């Protein structure tokens, strides 16, 4: 699992796109339930910035 790290705009375009739905807006910007997310590669994928990486 990682975060949405700071590369991320609040730009929305991901939360849906997870399979598991582990994504909201959180912090400031968008957030993972990371104990719930499993490391697939679907939002890495999507994400305009590849801001699904880690804290
Ligand atoms: S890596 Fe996969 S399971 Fe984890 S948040 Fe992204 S889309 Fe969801
Ligand atoms: S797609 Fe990327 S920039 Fe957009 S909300 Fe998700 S992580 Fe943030």
């Amino acid at each position: 699992a990682y975060k949405i790290a700071d590369s991320c705009v609040s730009c929305g375009a991901c939360a849906s796109e997870c399979p598991v739905n582990a994504i909201s807006q959180g912090d400031s910007i968008f957030v993972i339930d990371a104990d719930t997310c499993i490391d697939c590669g679907n939002c890495a994928n999507v994400c305009p910035v590849g801001a699904p990486v880690q804290e």
